[PDB]
C-alpha cells in the first residue's frame, strides 16, 4: 500500500485453452463529478420534450457505472475471428473485475487558469449491486462502454434510472433510490477493488449457419407414402367436381408433409438502400411496426429474430428489424446511409421467416357449392398472416451477436417469460453481472466559521482516474463437421488500401470497417 | 517501499573473474509522453517523401523502449582494451535488467512559465516482450541507446514499427499491434522492475587476426608430389602443341594444390579518401551494389564480410562495405569525410576476398584447334567472377565488432538461413534479449460534468525519470599462443595533446577518438 | 505479414551512414564524398542483417497471349540444367515468388506446378483446361522467379591512374542466378491438396536443404 506503490498491473491478453478462451482487458478511465453531487429529478418536461410516447420521469444520480457489455470490450478483431472461424458456440463462464491505481486530482481555477494538483487524501466510492436491488441500466445498448482499443481513455457514464411516470408526473408507486444507502468501499490511491462473478448457466450461442433449409429436409430420391389433394375439378365445365389424390414426392416438394415449421413472425416494413425504389413519402414512424403499453407506442426495434431479406434481395432491410451501428465519427442525427452500417440476419432464413414477408396464408371461409342455409356458392378464400405467435412444432434461431454488439441482458423479473433470449442478441440472465457504481467522495470547500444548518453546497472540484481490468472466461463449442467442402470463413482481404482494417489511421483514431457476426460455420438442421 | 526510500542503488562497475567479466552499468533516463498517448499510422506520404525504394507503411506508438545493444553501453574503453588485448574470443552469457527510483513529474504551463511538480500517484508501465510477439526493432543500429559515458542522461526513444506496404498503402496482411494488449507492470515511485535473461548458445566472436594466409598455408621447403600443367606449346611457330607438367613447389606457390578457398564475395565500388583520385561524377547511389526485394532496391550495406582494401591501399574503402560512425557533434547530412570515421576489415584479408576486387576468374569457353563442327580455333577465354556464392571447401571470417557497434541481432524467423551471423557484426540469436517497452500512464486532465462518450483527449502533461541498470556476464576465451614474437596490442599514445582520448573536454562533452575493433591478437590458420 | 526489406522501425534512424553524393553537381573535377544517415525516408539504403534467398531466373509467360512473343519458346528459352550431356527443364526449381505485386497474369515458364482440372486431356490442352499455382505468399522473403536478383559491380570506376588514361564509370551487371550466401533466408514451396506429401532424398555424399 501507499502513494509510491502501484496496486495492480496492466493485463490485456487473451489465452486460448482447450475449450476455454480467457479474455482480459485493462483500460484507463476518468471519473468526473456528476450533478454537483446531487440527486436531481428528471422528466421530459425537465428537458422540455413533449410527446406522450416519449414522456418519462426519473432520477439523475451523482454516480457513474462501469459498462463492459459489448464484445469488442473483450475480443480483439483477431480474437473474434479466431473464435467465429472454428467454434460452433460459446458462452461466458466467470467474470473477474479489478479497479486499481486510483488517483484523485483537484482542479483549481485561478483567473481562468486550470491547475491540476492531485489530492492524496480524497477517496472514491465503489460498490457492486450484487443483490440486484437497483434499476438495471446495462442491457439497453448504451454508448458508455469500455473502448474497443486498449490504448483509449474513456469517461465513465453517469448513472440514472427511470421509474413510473404519469406523463411528466410521478405516481404513488414511483420509487426513488439513494445510492448512498448501499454499503460502498472507499479507496484513496493506495487501495484497489476486486470483484468475482459466476455467470449462470446460459445456452451456447449458435455460432453457425444452417447448411440445410427447413422446407428441404427430406430425401430427394424417395416418395413419402402420404397423399395430398391434388385435383378438385375435372377441367372446364359445370358440375364437374372430383377429389383426386397423389403421392407427395421429390417432384412436388411444396406439398410434402413436414414435422416442423418456421418460427414466429411480426411483419416489418421493407426499406431499400436504393432510395429511388422507396416511396416518396415520410413513413419512418408512420408505417413502423410497434407495440403499445399503457397507451403509448414503442418501435418494435428489433423485434423477433427474422431473416432480413429474401435470397437475391440485399438492398432491402426491415425498417426496425436490424441493428444499425455508426461507423466512426458518425454524428448523432440525420446521418447519411453510408455513415452507418446495417447488419442483416440472412443466415437464419433457413429456419426463420423473412422479416418483411407475411408468414404464409390461412383459410378465411368455407368453400362450398350450395346448402339449405344459403344458395351462395363461395370459393376458397385466404388471408395473409402478418404476425404469427408461437405454435407447437415451431423452430427458430435467435439473433446474431456482433463484435460491436451487447453480450448479456437482464431478464425482467416477471411471472412469465418465453424464451428470454434478448431481442438485440446475447445471453439473457436472471442474474447478470452486477452493476459497479463509482463516485468521487464530495470534499466540502470550507464551511463558514459560524454554524449553518444548510447542506454545504460548496465543494472542491476534482475528478478521479484509474485502471480497470475485466477478465472473462468463455466456454467454447468446437466445430466437429464431417463436411468435405471447405467452409465459409471470416477473412481480411489482400488488396492494397490506404489503411489497415481494424487499425488506427494517420490521425491515430481507431475504427471498426464493418459489423462482424458469429455465423460463418455450418451445421445440418 | 514508499516515497522516502530508494528502490535501488547505483552500480556501474566491471569485475574480471577467471574466464568471466561481469559488466554492470547504471544510467539516468528521462521518458516523455510520445504521440500524445496515440497510435498514429505513418507512411512515406505521412512525411511526404516519395520514392518507391523508400516507401513504407507502419505505426507510431506512444511507448518507448530500452536499447543497450552497443558495446560502449557496457564496456569502458579501458575495459574494452583489457578484453581485446588478451582474449581470443568472448560471448554474452546472462543478462540482468533493473529499473528503479522512478519519479513522475508533472509540468504545468501558466502564462508561458514552466513549473515542474512531481506527481506521487502517477504510474509508469513496463513490460518485456518475452514471447517475441512484437516487431523487433533492436538490431537495426538505431541512435537511441544507453550513453557511453555513465554521467550522461538520455531520452528514451519512441517505439514504432513497419508492416507490409503497397507503396504508401497497407495490404490485407499488414498487422497492427496494440502494445496495451500485453500485460504490463505498473510502477509509482516506490516500485522497481527486475528482468533476467539467459543468452542462447552463440559462438565466441573471433577476437583475433590470422597470422597466416590461406594461400600461404604449406611448407616452403618441400615440393608437393602433385603436378600442374606448365607448358602448352613449345615456343613460337605453327602446329607446336605440347603438354608439359612440373611439380608444384616453393618456387611456384600460385599453382600449388590447396584444400580450402576464400569465402564468398559480392563486389563493391572502390572509393578513395583522396577525392582527386575519384571520378568526377555522382555515383554514390548509381554504382552501388544492391539487392532487390519485391521491386525495390536496397543498398547492400555492409554486405558479406570482405577485406576493405588490399595491402598498401588504405586510402580506398568500399562504397557501402564498411561501418561509418560519426565522431562527436557530427551533423545528420552531407558532413565532410573528416567528420566521420570509416572502419576497415583489413585483418580478414588472410581468408576473405577484398571487397572491391572480383574473386578470381573462371573459364568461359572451350579452347580448341579445330573439329568437325567448326573450323574456328578458339583460344582460352576467362571471365571475371564479381559475385561468388558459398562453395564447399570455403572458409571465411565474420565482420568485426567495435566498441561503438552493435552486440546482437535477431535472426529472422524463416525456413532457411545460412550462417546467421549479423552482417553488421555481433551475435545472431533466434531469441535475443527481449525488448523492454515503457510508457507513462495517461492521466486525464478533467472530464466534463455531463457525460460524453468521446475518448478524453485532454491530458496532464508529465514525464518520468529513473535509473536503469544492465548487468551482462561475458564468457572469455583466453589467448594461449606459443608465439615468441611480441604481439600487436591496442594502446594509447604517450604524446602531449590538448585532451585525453576517451575523456571529456573543457566543455564537458565526452567523445570517442576512433572506432576500436576486437582483432589485435593473432592465431595460426 | 512482414517483408524482409521492411524489417526496421520506421520512426528512428539507424546510426549507420551510407555514401549519398559522389559529386557536387554539374562541372569538371567536382568529386566529393558526402554521407548521410540511413533512416525512414530512405529505406532502400538501410543496413540489413539478412538477404533474400537464392534465385534461378525463369522466363515470364502471361495468360493474356497477346502480350506474349509471337514465337515458339516453350523449350528454347526455358531454364534448364545439364547432366552427362543432356538437358532437363528446371521444373519447378528453387522456390521463388511467381510474380511481382500487381502482375497476376504472369507465370514463370516452368516455375510453378500446373494441375489438370477434370477430364483434361493429355496433350496441347487450353490454358483454361489447367490450373496454374502461384507462390506469391513467399515474395516477402524469396526473389521473384522472373526477375534477376539485383545487380553487382562489374568494373572499377575511376578517374585516371598511371596504368591507363581511360576513365571508367561504375558499371553493373544483372545477377540472373544466385547461389546460397550467408545471411540468406527463404521459404520453401507450398504444398497443395492436389500435390505430393513426401520425397525420398537421394543417397549422396552431400545435399543442401533437401
Amino acid at each position: 500500500d501507499g502513494v509510491g506503490s502501484s496496486s495492480g498491473n496492466w493485463h490485456c491478453d487473451s489465452q486460448w485453452l482447450g475449450d476455454r478462451v480467457i479474455t482480459t482487458s485493462t483500460r484507463t478511465w476518468a471519473l468526473p463529478t456528476y450533478n454537483n453531487h446531487l440527486y436531481k429529478q428528471i422528466s421530459n418536461s425537465t428537458s422540455g420534450g413533449s410527446s406522450n410516447d416519449n414522456a418519462y420521469f426519473g432520477y439523475s444520480t451523482p454516480w457513474g457505472y462501469f459498462d463492459f457489455n459489448r464484445f469488442h470490450c473483450h475480443f480483439s478483431p483477431r480474437d473474434w475471428q479466431r473464435l467465429i472461424n472454428n467454434n460452433w458456440g460459446f458462452r461466458p463462464k466467470r467474470l473477474n473485475f479489478k479497479l486499481f491505481n486510483i488517483q484523485v486530482k483537484e482542479v483549481t481555477d485561478n483567473n481562468g487558469v486550470k491547475t491540476i494538483a492531485n489530492n492524496l487524501t480524497s477517496t472514491v466510492q465503489v460498490f457492486t449491486d450484487s443483490d440486484y436491488q437497483l434499476p438495471y441500466v446495462l442491457g439497453s445498448a448504451h454508448e458508455g462502454c469500455l473502448p474497443p482499443f486498449p490504448a483509449d481513455v474513456f469517461m465513465i457514464p453517469q448513472y440514472g434510472y427511470l421509474t413510473l411516470n404519469d406523463g411528466s408526473q410521478a405516481v404513488g408507486r414511483s420509487s426513488f433510490y439513494c445510492l448512498e444507502y448501499f454499503p460502498s468501499q472507499m479507496l484513496r490511491t493506495g487501495n484497489n477493488f476486486q470483484f468475482s462473478y459466476e455467470f449462470e448457466n446460459v445456452p451456447f450461442h449458435s455460432s453457425y449457419a444452417h447448411s440445410q433449409s427447413l422446407d428441404r429436409l427430406m430425401n430427394p430420391l424417395i416418395d413419402q407414402y402420404l397423399y395430398y389433394l391434388s385435383k378438385t375439378i375435372n377441367g372446364s365445365g359445370q358440375n364437374q367436381q372430383t377429389l383426386k389424390f397423389s403421392v407427395a414426392g421429390p417432384s412436388n416438394m411444396a406439398v410434402q408433409g413436414r414435422n416442423y415449421i418456421p418460427g414466429p413472425s411480426y411483419r416489418q416494413q421493407r426499406v431499400s438502400t436504393t432510395v429511388t425504389q422507396n416511396n416518396n413519402s415520410e413513413f419512418a414512424w408512420p408505417g413502423a411496426s410497434s407495440w403499445a403499453l399503457n397507451g403509448r407506442n414503442s418501435l418494435m426495434n428489433p423485434g423477433p429474430a427474422m431473416a432480413s431479406h429474401k435470397e437475391g434481395e440485399d438492398r432491402f432491410f426491415p425498417l426496425s428489424g436490424s441493428l444499425i451501428f455508426g461507423k466512426q465519427g458518425t454524428g448523432r442525427d440525420n446521418v447519411d446511409a453510408d455513415k452507418v452500417m446495417i447488419t442483416n440476419e440472412e443466415e437464419i432464413k433457413t429456419t426463420n421467416p423473412v422479416a418483411t414477408e407475411s408468414y404464409g396464408q390461412v383459410a378465411t371461409n368455407h368453400q362450398s357449392d350450395g346448402t339449405l342455409a344459403v344458395p351462395f356458392k363461395a370459393q376458397a378464400q385466404t388471408g395473409w398472416v402478418q404476425n404469427q405467435g408461437i405454435l407447437p412444432g415451431m423452430v427458430w434461431q435467435d439473433r446474431d451477436v456482433y463484435l460491436q454488439g451487447p453480450i448479456w441482458a437482464k431478464i425482467p423479473h416477471t411471472d412469465g417469460n418465453f424464451h428470454p433470449s434478448p431481442l438485440m442478441g446475447g445471453f439473457g440472465m436472471k442474474h447478470p453481472p452486477p452493476q459497479i457504481l463509482i463516485k468521487n467522495t464530495p470534499v466540502p470547500a470550507d464551511p463558514p466559521t459560524a454554524f449553518n444548518k444548510d447542506k454545504l453546497n460548496s465543494f472542491i472540484t476534482q475528478y478521479s482516474t484509474g485502471q480497470v481490468s475485466v477478465e472473462i472466461e468463455w466456454e467454447l463449442q468446437k466445430e466437429n463437421s464431417k463436411r468435405w467442402n471447405p467452409e465459409i470463413q471470416y477473412t481480411s482481404n489482400y488488396y492494397k488500401s490506404n489503411n489497415v482494417e481494424f487499425a488506427v489511421n494517420t490521425e491515430g483514431v481507431y475504427s471498426e470497417p464493418r459489423p462482424i457476426g458469429t455465423r460463418y460455420l455450418t451445421r445440418n438442421l
